[PDB]
């Protein structure tokens, strides 16, 4: 029951990750490599985790996702509506949890659910 869900995912971009331009660099991501982008996805999913910075904060300014402008959250989504590994991870934590450093198609990603 209850296909609708709303979650909160950051994106972070890297060199040669389909799209070498993250909303964090504005202009290119590609000196940037997976490693260098998990290295900054893990701080800001620390910080978001310990609570240095929320997950808006870190999103807003870091994920390269349209979310950037909306503080991270999404909105109301039916369960599957998204990648398959976001997604996975999305089903994989309730609300108020964030999901480990999941990497997609284009890079990187961290979710948290909010409803």
């Amino acid at each position: 029951m209850s296909e609708k869900l709303r979650a909160a995912h950051l994106l972070v971009k890297f060199s040669g990750s389909r799209n070498p331009v993250s909303r964090r660099t504005g202009d290119s991501t590609a000196d940037v490599t997976y490693e260098d982008a998990i290295k900054e996805l893990q701080k800001w999913s620390q910080r978001i985790a310990s609570g240095e910075v929320s997950f808006e904060e870190a999103a807003s300014q870091r994920s390269d996702c349209g979310s950037y402008a909306s503080g991270g959250d999404l909105g109301f989504f039916s369960s599957g509506e998204m990648m398959k590994p976001f997604e996975d991870a999305v089903r994989a934590l309730k609300i108020g949890d964030i999901s480990p450093i999941v990497q997609t198609d284009s890079g990187l990603h961290i979710i948290k659910r909010l409803a």
